[PDB]
């Protein structure tokens, strides 16, 4: 539409205490979040708050694992969701089927929070 | 007739270190980063010009309220001190207070809040 | 002679409290609220010290001892006995320079402790 | 239509060609970078590219970012790859390679090809 509603980013992570951390490291940047403990509450949240721009997800998640959660997300009416992955232990089969499914980048941890945030800004033009 | 301050921000966790050493920094407040209580006395000791700390209370093996304690009992003992907690109760709040911190603030932070006790310190 | 006022807005509580006092030897008085106790501390010069709830109808214990705090009395000894509050509340208390802040069951071991102290 | 195949490695590259060839897909092979561009330049009929990522000099993620740089930029490449990372993996991923495969190679790769072409 002609003027962009409010950014609002997703975070999700079943780890309370990384979740809490980036939300306010976005925040402190002037930019919204949210926090998703898993894929259940992730899905949840984008399908009743459409003012999700950009999902940020671990993919070593219990009980359902990040790569589950992108899956859904490419098969449902919110294909098109801006996905940054930024992931615990992976491998490289792993992250060629991520990449497959489209996401905006993957990165591992621990973040480079100035990279991540050159992301998150160019995703939602800001 | 002139100086320049530096704050040490104490957390378990680097990027909530991270998200406050920028917010101080993006306003021309210089900030360092200790993950507990051992590196925090680290900092403290070889670094002075360190003329506040802003700590968590919610740290493993030594707590917040433990760092606090032995800061007390040290040549630092009027260190200025702000607490940003994760969960805790009245009676470790009690605690803390009775310690002489400057404000005890409740996670998530109240970012403004936090900087207006920063830069009236 | 010292004397200790005890304000609750909860008459039963307060009257067991001064009983338990006097039968340490340390004489109190009860005020109802932050009004009664107001007057008392205005007149009553013999108080050395203050022990106050928190959750009081209609004046908190919290206003209670900003007003104080505002007055001439501002140096008087209080001690905070609490059933029921918060880290936050706590926290604005503690900013006022309060004795000491006790939740309740309180340990009355503690609490004459305090007391004696205080007194001296 | 032409399948170029590229490897520092003879026996792997001459394996696979000689596998596409011995099935209905015509291949020929370059040792490293430099010859890789050298084909794709004068040998016009090249549709499709395999590529390994560890390479003599110039890496295979190098020798792809000078073809997205280029007036071939839309090739099809096909990655297979042994000594690898997850960073290097995302990196390659970013420039559109059709695939990414980790080795030991397979078949299903020729599968890849006919699918490409």
């Amino acid at each position: 539409s002609l003027v962009a509603a409010r950014p609002l980013v997703l975070v999700v992570d079943d780890n309370a205490v990384n979740r809490e951390a980036l939300i306010l490291y976005l925040k402190s940047r002037g930019i919204d979040a949210v926090g998703a403990d898993g894929a259940e509450e992730a899905r949840l949240y984008l399908h009743y708050q459409k003012r999700i721009g950009l999902m940020i997800t671990d993919l070593r998640m219990q009980p359902e694992s990040g790569l589950d959660l992108i899956r859904t997300i490419r098969a449902s009416e919110r294909a098109a969701l801006s996905i940054i992955v930024v992931s615990g232990d992976t491998d490289v089969e792993e992250a060629v089927d991520v990449m497959h499914l489209g996401v905006v980048d993957f990165l591992l941890k621990p973040v480079d929070l100035g990279k991540l945030l050159e992301l998150v800004n160019k995703e939602l033009k800001i």
